[PDB]
């Protein structure tokens, strides 16, 4: 477990630092974003993992594998494709599931 958790805070960290990151540092705000609480069931973005992953609630990297894809199925649920928000999103799912790959 110590591998994956560790590996988990690698690809962590680089999803935090990422250039695209800009749209999932912090909790969308519903209040900004018209619908999206109506829309949206399970709300993630980067520093939640981040809280929970520094608190030790994943027990399995597989879990932690379950919040990122979160955070990008959200975004494709609620932003257009061709959007700013979007475009980051893919660049991030797709750096994702490549970092996660080389690994595992
Ligand atoms: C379009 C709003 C949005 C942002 C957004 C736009 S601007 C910004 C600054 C955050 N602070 C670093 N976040 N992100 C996500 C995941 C959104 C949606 C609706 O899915
Ligand atoms: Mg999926």
């Amino acid at each position: 477990m110590h591998s994956d958790l560790t590996f988990c805070e690698i690809i962590l960290m680089e999803m935090e630092s990422h250039d695209a990151a800009w749209p999932f540092l912090e909790p969308v705000n519903p209040r900004l974003v018209s619908g999206y609480r109506r829309i949206i069931k399970n709300p993630m973005d980067f520093s939640t993992m981040r809280e929970r992953l520094l608190r030790g609630g994943y027990t399995s990297s597989e879990e932690f594998a379950a919040d990122a894809l979160l955070v990008f199925d959200n975004c494709q649920t609620f932003n257009e494709d061709d959007s700013e928000v979007g475009k980051a999103g893919h660049i991030m799912r797709r750096f994702f599931e490549s970092r996660w790959e080389e690994f595992y």
